[PDB]
């Protein structure tokens, strides 16, 4: 069925009940065989690279993984499984550079309106119930009572930088622009929870912070931070279409999977050829093209194929207790 090189991925539970057909571990020393049909990896990982190159010299196509956009309770860098991927049998969502099957879910404006009800339930948990990608940090502690511009930090080694068109030098141009553009402002730099934990490092390790630029370094869920903020500057995040269903403009350094589709204020230079490439799309259908179509679910108790309402359900009763 489907061959799988990497012992990383080989080890997530009920891994076969995401990709719907049989898989099986296969060896970099050895030959492709004969009733593998696709090679999966992740994403464009570094030890994705060679399992590519295998795949392009034996005729098989490549299926590309990746954590879905409600993952898990826990943190992935500390060992939490997903419940949630995303498949992509065409690119990856985080890569601008050419269609993802991300983009072309998007596209198909009439399979996203049919599930509209789905969307605008979800969305409603999502927000109204604080959750996201990564489900145990705690709602940030502040005075409800417009002058406070969010700056969202990254991974260092992350590919959705990289495949997104920027690097390093976009995390100080959104800085800059977020300081220029707001003066009055109090502007937050958000450090990632996978650099909170100390297994990653992030862009922001020489700025120095000063009266009006602040970092925050509380591992704090995004919506309940979203609540204190007028609007938001990202690269690449996932954080910048978390804040677009929170109702916050977003604007875009980087070119994201949710960039150039009408809905954000966006800064890269090659914005113009990817807006013409992926047309208009309204924020429900990016919604339900990307949690409700392009993720993949399994159930929290049972590791059968499941949806996002039940994985939801069951976030918000692990946090409850937790
Ligand atoms: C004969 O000489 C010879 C033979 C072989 C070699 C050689 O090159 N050997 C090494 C082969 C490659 C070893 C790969 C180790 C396992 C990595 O697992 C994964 C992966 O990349 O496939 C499993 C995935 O499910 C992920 O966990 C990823 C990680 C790291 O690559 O990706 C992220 C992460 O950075 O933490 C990416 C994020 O976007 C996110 O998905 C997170 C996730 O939440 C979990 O943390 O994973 O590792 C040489 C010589
Ligand atoms: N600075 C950041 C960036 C991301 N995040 C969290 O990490 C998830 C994934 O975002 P990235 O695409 O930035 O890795 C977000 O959904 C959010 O839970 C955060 O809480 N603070
Ligand atoms: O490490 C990565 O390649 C990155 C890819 C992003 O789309 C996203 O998955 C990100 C993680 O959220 C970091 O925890 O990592
Ligand atoms: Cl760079």
């Amino acid at each position: 069925g489907i061959g799988i090189y990497s012992p990383g991925i080989w080890r997530i539970p009920h891994l076969e009940k995401f990709l719907a057909q049989p898989c099986q571990k296969l060896s970099l020393l050895r030959p492709v065989p004969q009733e593998v049909n696709a090679i999966a990896v992740w994403g464009h990982r570094p030890s994705a690279a060679k399992p590519v190159a295998i795949a392009k010299a034996a005729g098989k196509p490549v299926i590309r993984l990746e954590d879905g956009f409600v993952r898990s309770l826990d943190l992935g860098v500390n060992g939490e499984p997903p419940l949630s991927l995303v498949v992509d049998d065409c690119g990856i969502y985080y890569d601008a550079s050419k269609p993802s099957a991300l983009e072309k879910l998007v596209q198909d404006k009439a399979g996203n309106t049919a599930l509209i009800s789905q969307a605008r339930e979800a969305m409603h948990t999502i927000v109204t119930g604080d959750m996201s990608k990564y489900n145990l940090a705690p709602a940030f502690v502040a005075d409800e009572s417009t002058n406070i511009v969010l700056v969202v930090d990254q991974t260092f080694n992350c590919m959705s930088v990289t495949y997104g068109n920027a690097g390093p030098h976009e995390f100080a141009a959104m800085l800059e622009a977020a300081m220029a553009e707001n003066p009055q402002a109090e502007i937050w730099v958000k450090v990632h929870p996978d650099v909170l934990e100390g297994k990653k490092t992030g862009y922001f390790a020489d700025l120095r912070a000063t009266q009006r630029v602040r970092l925050i370094a509380e591992n704090v869920s995004p919506q309940s931070l979203l609540r204190h903020v007028s609007r938001v500057y990202v690269v690449t995040s996932q954080y910048g279409f978390e804040a677009l269903l929170a109702g916050k403009p977003v604007t875009c350094f980087g070119q994201p999977w949710y960039a150039s589709w009408g809905l954000t204020d966006d800064r890269h230079p090659q914005s113009a050829l990817l807006s013409a490439r992926r047309g208009s799309a309204t924020l429900e259908e990016l919604f339900a093209a990307a949690y409700l179509r392009y993720c993949r679910y399994i159930d929290p108790q049972t590791g059968e194929v499941s949806d996002l309402f039940t994985v939801l359900q069951w976030l918000q009763l692990q946090r409850r207790h937790h």
